[PDB]
């Protein structure tokens, strides 16, 4: 009824690169005129090694496509006024006393920047309390809880957002690094309990395009309870409530009735990332793991035959075209074989001009796969792990790739 390993036999070895880049999100940051905005900018580029100090202070000085990055993730930064749309937006306020104030009145603009933030399609506010370090405050989680209950309400007046699910409060010093690459020092700030901003980037779940994108939710799990559930991480877009699915590759219309979280409890609604279990009415009679519940109107592709990045780990190695495993790309288990060995690849992924006959242990390379029956995937470039997948010859490993491009 489930499914133990969703190619989490993806481990050993952390050969995982150049074939599995970071993902590629889009932030872009908000504030007043002197909120912190370049500061906690230039500090994020040389905290995160993308610069040197004189960098960093010629970007600072001069502000008055860049990009950073995290353990798992590329941060594109975008300007203040497809991947036109912002992931995260950011806003930064300083928690200096005169100049937070200053904000909230006829001078100010933080109401503006509110519904700037709206009008740009954020949903989920990331809210940077800056300058804890600043004398006029000190890590006092008095000022701290001072500005954030003042933008709680406000926030909720002037543009709607529900502090309590969308808005995500943090103090840190742009200026001296505290709370932006790594936790702030308890001898510092006793009281902070959370992570670093960096920390949240990485992990942070709505990223406001993939919320945004059609649904998809590999099955993992079909199990019986008030009737069938099936489960899975749902990895892009939203699925609410009595809302009708498409089960692809079958092309079945279903009809969601309950949402149960990691800890049992009827929810109305769950966007990516979350590891939910649903619960259906409609015909289940050829509904299996592997399959990939999605939206009716852009469900998630299926194909046959397809292109894609091969790395052999340990196979006894040899002939081109034929050679029949078992893929997995998400929890599908299919029978795939070679078709075309069109590109090998070495250390500076080149490409290749010959098109080898075979290929060998220690050889990752480029073809044209095939299956029988057709398998829910995409590009990893769109979705990673929907074009994630790993080879195994009866029992034992052989080889991990990416999917590149579907075959029609
Ligand atoms: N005390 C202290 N000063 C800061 C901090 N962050 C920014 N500032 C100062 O506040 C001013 C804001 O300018 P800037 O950092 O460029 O913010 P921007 O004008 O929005 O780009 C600068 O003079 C910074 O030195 C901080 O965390 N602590």
């Amino acid at each position: 009824t489930e499914d133990a390993t969703d190619l989490q036999n993806e481990v050993d070895q952390e050969l995982l690169k150049d074939m599995y880049g970071k993902e590629h999100v889009n932030i872009v940051f908000i504030g007043h005129v002197d909120a912190g905005k370049s500061t906690l900018g230039g500090n994020i580029l040389f905290l995160t090694g993308m610069v040197d100090k004189r960098t960093m202070e010629k970007i600072e000085r001069e502000a008055k496509r860049a990009y950073f990055e995290t353990e798992h993730r590329r941060f594109s930064l975008l300007d203040a006024p497809g991947a036109s749309q912002a992931d995260i937006g950011v806003l930064v306020i300083s928690a200096r006393r005169g100049e937070f104030e200053a904000g909230f009145e006829r001078g100010g603009q933080t109401r503006e920047h509110a519904v700037l933030a709206r009008t740009q399609g954020i949903n989920h506010l990331v809210v940077v309390i800056n300058k804890m370090d600043e004398p006029s405050v000190q890590w006092s989680e008095e000022r701290y809880k001072e500005c954030v209950d003042k933008l709680s309400m406000f926030l909720r007046r002037v543009a709607g957002y529900n502090s309590k699910t969308d808005v995500k409060y943090m103090p840190v010093s742009a200026y001296t690094g505290q709370n932006v690459k790594d936790r702030v020092d308890s001898s510092v700030c006793p009281w902070y309990q959370g992570p670093s901003l960096l920390e949240y980037l990485d992990s942070m779940t709505h990223l406001e395009r993939k919320v945004n994108a059609p649904f998809i939710m590999p099955i993992a799990s079909k199990y019986k309870d008030l009737g069938t559930i099936l489960e899975g991480k749902i990895e892009a877009g939203s699925i609410k409530k009595n809302s009708n699915v498409l089960v692809m590759p079958i092309n079945q219309t279903l009809e969601v009735t309950a949402i149960y979280d990691e800890a049992d409890e009827e929810i109305s609604s769950s966007i990516c990332g979350d590891q939910v279990r649903l619960r259906v009415r409609g015909d289940d009679s050829d509904v299996q793991t592997g399959y990939v519940l999605t939206s009716t109107k852009n469900p998630v592709h299926a194909t046959t035959r397809f292109i894609a990045q091969i790395a052999i780990l340990e196979l006894p190695s040899i002939l081109t075209t034929g050679y029949s495993c078992v893929m997995h790309i998400h929890t599908a288990v299919e029978e795939v074989s070679f078709a075309k060995l069109l590109h090998k690849l070495d250390k500076t992924n080149r490409k290749s001009k010959k098109p080898p006959m075979f290929a060998t242990k220690g050889m990752k390379i480029i073809a044209e796969l095939e299956t029988q029956t057709p398998v829910c995937m995409e590009r990893f470039e769109d979705y990673q792990y929907m074009g994630r997948f790993t080879l195994r010859d009866q029992g034992t490993t052989v080889a991990v790739g990416k999917v590149v491009k579907i075959l029609d």
